[PDB]
C-alpha cells in the first residue's frame, strides 16, 4: 500500500495508540495522526487527507461503532477503510461491528504480526 497513506489512529488510552502507531512505523507508514475518542476523529477526518482509520470500541464521547457508523453514512468518506481493533471479543459484537461496515475487527490484546495481516487483508480487499 502507498506508504504515505495518512492512518489515523484512535482509542481513548494512549498506551494502545501508541502500540498501532509504532507498529504502522515499522510497516513503513509515517504519515499517522492520533485521536481520543470519536468526535476528537470526526474532527481530523473533517480536516481531510485521511485514507485509512484504525479504531477502538469502548471511548467516552462517541464509541467505535458510532463512530464507523458516521463514517460509513458520510458520502464524503463511506468507503475509509475502518479497521476496529478493540478488546470487545464477543460475537454479538463482531456480528455488529462488520454488519455496520467494518473493514476488518482485531480484538485485544493481538500481535504485531495479527496487525499485519489483518491490514494487508484490507489492502488486498480494496486493491490498495
Ligand atoms: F476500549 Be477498546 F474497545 F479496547
Ligand atoms: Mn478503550
Amino acid at each position: 500500500a502507498d506508504k504515505e497513506l495518512k492512518f489515523l489512529v484512535v482509542d481513548d488510552f494512549s498506551t494502545m495508540r501508541r502500540i498501532v502507531r509504532n507498529l504502522l512505523k515499522e510497516l513503513g507508514f509515517n504519515n499517522v495522526e492520533e485521536a481520543e475518542d470519536g468526535v476528537d476523529a470526526l474532527n481530523k477526518l473533517q480536516a481531510g487527507g485521511y485514507g485509512f482509520v484504525i479504531s477502538d470500541w469502548r471511548m467516552p464521547n462517541m464509541d467505535g461503532l458510532e463512530l464507523l457508523k458516521t463514517i460509513r453514512a458520510d458520502g464524503a468518506m463511506s468507503a475509509l477503510p475502518v479497521l476496529m481493533v478493540t478488546a470487545e471479543a464477543k460475537k454479538e459484537n463482531i456480528i455488529a461491528a462488520a454488519q455496520a461496515g467494518a473493514s476488518g475487527y482485531v480484538v485485544k490484546p493481538f500481535t504485531a504480526a495479527t496487525l499485519e495481516e489483518k491490514l494487508n487483508k484490507i489492502f488486498e480487499k480494496l486493491g490498495m
